[PDB]
């Protein structure tokens, strides 16, 4: 059926593949191995480590502090709250819904305003593109992605422009369907950096 101006969207939050893809990144963002992770954590890591190591201005970095503090939040984080991997799987399967919601309803997501901030470290025109060095570096920095074969995957893996540089707005496409609905034309995304 036509669904009567609806589109029917495909979510796989009971799909061991998803699951293990949040746990490994969950994982890494619990860096002393105590199952536990805080939201002044994650934002610590985005300013006073990602951006320091990347020399981003500081409108840049408060801009990604910003964005990081809300995506989190977006899975119900919190500062001053220790919180355990099964409700952050439980956050991300809310976040996923209300993005998704937005997305089909062309309206702003957290997860695209992450990219634009990523981005615009990066790029000189403000035009949200970035080409594969600065890729491996923030792939490095961030921890996410620290193999440049994985990095070249990446490239290799997702639609570039016409001077083999990637958008934010495929990036964003991309990202949809990594972490929210496990899509499998986004498998690969990471290389074997993230399963
Ligand atoms: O998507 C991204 N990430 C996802 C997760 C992450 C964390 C936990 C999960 O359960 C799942 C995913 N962790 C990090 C790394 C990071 C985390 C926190 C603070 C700073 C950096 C990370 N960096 C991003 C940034 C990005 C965003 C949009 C773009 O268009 C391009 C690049 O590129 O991959
Ligand atoms: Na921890």
């Amino acid at each position: 059926m036509s669904s009567k101006y609806a589109v029917k969207l495909k979510t796989d939050f009971d799909n061991p593949r998803w699951i293990k893809r949040h746990k490994h990144m969950f994982d890494f963002l619990d860096i002393n191995g105590n199952g536990k992770i805080t939201l002044d954590e994650i934002v610590s890591k985005a300013s006073d480590d990602i951006c320091a190591k990347l020399e981003a201005t500081p409108e840049q970095t408060k801009r990604f502090q910003v964005c990081v503090e809300a995506f989190f939040r977006g899975c119900g984080m919190e500062y001053g709250k220790e919180i355990a991997f099964p409700q952050f799987l439980d956050g991300w399967k809310q976040l996923a819904t209300s993005e998704l919601k937005k997305w089909a309803r062309n309206e702003p997501t957290l997860i695209r305003e992450w990219g634009d901030a990523v981005f615009d470290i990066f790029d000189k025109d403000g035009s949200g593109t970035i080409t594969l060095d600065e890729w491996k570096a923030y792939g490095k920095i961030s921890g996410i992605s620290p193999s440049q074969e994985d990095c070249e995957a990446t490239f290799r893996h997702c639609d570039l422009d016409n001077s083999g540089d990637l958008d934010v707005d495929e990036m964003t496409r991309q990202h949809l369907g990594f972490w929210y609905t496990l899509d499998p034309e986004a498998d690969g995304l990471y290389g074997n950096g993230v399963p």
